[PDB]
């Protein structure tokens, strides 16, 4: 039961629907691109988004690439939230990531807000172990007993390599359960129901990105661009995202 949409079919991204999270600044995470609002790091072609991280001298940076959402312009409350996406070849350096914050970011504060990562890739122990295109990992991130951060991470060694086709990544939101899957089957599950996570019951919006590097203690172990060695540019495929309705479903289209 879709309820809501973006099939990317257009010939421009639909700025009524997704706003740009423009800056260098590394986001926390010393994040080497520098995300924009220009038409090369995001674009629509052939039925598809395309977020291209690219090698490129920009505002101070060594790379250009897109972080996009749709705050204020659709969030949701419980539901299952998919996506087919063909992630680029992560190959040492790329970061992309399809997840979610809740609708009061930023007036409420990270991690308070509450997050769900449905997938990241790119990570520094699938770099170690030759697992680039296949390790990936669901996540939540929140205020946790007594306010503070707390991080629930679940890893997935995918059985086929990820960067040759397109995937459905998806999470299935009920008031008991946040559950996350791989081409239909699950890899991830967690309680939502205890009392330091009332923050995982109020509408949430999704978001998009193709990050380039981290900091060493952050998620790709690779700081610099020098150490990036990945293939650039760097083409992340969005074919759609569906969201499919619960009888609870809350939707936000203010
Ligand atoms: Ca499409
Ligand atoms: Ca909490």
């Amino acid at each position: 039961n879709v309820i809501w949409s973006q099939e990317f079919d257009g010939e421009s991204l639909d700025r009524n629907v997704w706003s740009y999270d423009v800056g260098g600044h590394g986001f926390g995470n010393g994040q080497l691109e520098f995300n924009t609002d220009r038409p090369e790091n995001a674009y629509l072609r052939d039925g598809n988004l395309v977020i291209e991280a690219r090698r490129e001298a920009y505002g101070g940076n060594a790379f250009t690439s897109a972080r996009i959402h749709t705050r204020g312009r659709f969030a949701f409350q419980y539901g299952d939230l998919e996506a087919r996406i063909k992630v680029p070849d992560t190959s040492d350096g790329i970061w992309p990531a399809f997840w979610m914050l809740g609708n009061n970011f930023p007036g409420t504060v990270w991690p308070k807000c509450g997050e769900a990562d449905i997938l990241e890739i790119g990570g520094k122990d699938g770099i170690a172990k030759g697992l680039q295109n296949r390790q990936i990992n669901c996540a939540l991130h929140f205020a946790g007993v007594g306010e503070q951060k707390t991080s629930l991470v679940e890893w997935f060694d995918a059985p086929v390599d990820l960067h040759l086709d397109y995937h459905l990544y998806k999470i299935s939101w009920t008031p008991t359960h946040m559950k996350f899957f791989l081409d239909g089957k699950e890899f991830g599950s967690w309680d939502i129901t205890a009392s330091e996570m009332k923050e995982y019951h109020q509408p949430f919006y999704p978001i998009l990105n193709v990050a380039v590097g981290s900091w060493t203690h952050s998620y790709t172990g690779l700081d610099t661009p020098e150490k990036i060695t990945a293939t650039l540019p760097a083409r992340m495929y969005v074919d759609w995202i569906r969201l499919y309705g619960h009888p609870e479903t809350k939707l936000v289209q203010n």
